[PDB]
């Protein structure tokens, strides 16, 4: 199955920078959400979850078709809590009805990363909505109560290697787990609406204890009041992952560059870009625009 990017008719970089700006201004305005974390982290998780249904074997799922807008995918237990990100983006969809759903959901993630002082993430337009019967079944997103070999095998379906997996997981510096959404509770660090390499530093430097939470699931807790999922902790249990965790803990710029590449790839998996498609866009932040 082939999904060819098709640019929204007549649109160019300036149109998409306007959408970026509207998302960014709303992120600034709606500061109170989730005890003043704001909507940045949930938009990053949304962009990942709409992309992470992809299957390299048959090109099903993926960001292209925008299928999170349909009940089956919206209601995936794995997506619990993401309705908050969807609701955030609704007024943006209303203001800019011409942008496709997959373009909007993925651009929401890019905008959140950059507005949270993360790396620039080049972004390409042209995802096209596909109908309800193209929605992937539930169960393609990963479980958190697993070990390193699970994580490695899982991410092969998304064509991600060890370095790409460890870089993508650095997004777990952002936001928090919520007991009602996932059966895990707590944040992973102190700077959880600023994009940094703190995930790796905390994995290496905190004193972690394996405890049960109030949902009767195991998670790793620090006396600092941080937590890691079992799949997060697996990155320091496996020797190959551990090497890369140490690399990103010791090189902020390398983490930013590798995350940017892996996150763009994640958001673009499944999409064929015509040879004459526009180059990827690099959006200016509000701060760079003096806005
Ligand atoms: C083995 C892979 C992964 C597992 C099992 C996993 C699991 C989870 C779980 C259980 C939560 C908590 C959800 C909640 O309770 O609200 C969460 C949060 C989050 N995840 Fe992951 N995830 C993984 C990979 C990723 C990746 C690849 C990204 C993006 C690059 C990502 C970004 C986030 C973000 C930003 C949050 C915070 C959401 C918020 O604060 O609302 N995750 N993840
Ligand atoms: O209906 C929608 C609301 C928010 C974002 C979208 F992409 C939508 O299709
Ligand atoms: O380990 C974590 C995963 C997602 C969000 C967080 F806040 C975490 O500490």
């Amino acid at each position: 199955l082939v999904h060819v990017a098709s640019v929204e008719k007549g649109r160019s970089y300036e149109d998409f920078q306007k959408v970026y700006n509207a998302i960014a201004l709303k992120l600034r305005e709606d500061d109170e959400y989730d005890n003043y974390i704001g909507y940045g982290p949930v938009l990053v998780r949304l962009a990942w979850h709409i992309s992470g249904t992809w299957d390299k074997h048959d090109n099903t799922g993926g960001s292209y078709g925008g299928t999170y807008r349909f009940k089956k995918e919206f209601n995936d237990p794995s997506n619990a809590g993401l309705q908050n990100g969807f609701k955030f983006l609704e007024p943006i969809h209303k203001e800019f009805p011409w942008i496709s759903s997959g373009d909007l959901f993925s651009l929401g993630g890019v905008t959140a990363v950059q507005e949270m002082q993360g790396p620039k993430i080049p972004w390409r337009c042209g995802r096209v909505d596909t109908p309800e019967d193209t929605t992937p079944d539930n169960g393609r997103l990963p479980d958190a109560d697993k070990d390193a070999g699970y994580v490695r095998t899982f991410f092969q379906r998304l064509n991600m290697n060890d370095r790409e997996v460890v870089a993508l997981m650095g997004a777990h510096a952002l936001g928090k787990t919520h007991l009602k959404n996932s059966g895990y509770e707590g944040p992973g660090g102190a700077a959880n609406n600023v994009f940094t390499n703190e995930f790796y530093l905390n994995l290496l430097n905190e004193d972690w204890k394996l405890e049960k939470n109030d949902a009767n699931n195991e998670q790793w807790d620090s006396k600092s009041g941080y937590m890691m999922l079992p799949t997060d902790y697996s990155l320091i249990q496996d020797p190959k992952y551990l090497s890369i965790v140490k690399e990103y803990a010791n090189d902020q710029d390398k983490f930013f560059k590798d995350f940017s590449k892996a996150f763009e790839k994640l958001l673009e998996n499944g999409i064929t870009f015509p040879k004459d498609a526009p180059s990827p866009f690099i959006f200016k932040t509000l701060e760079e625009q003096g806005l």
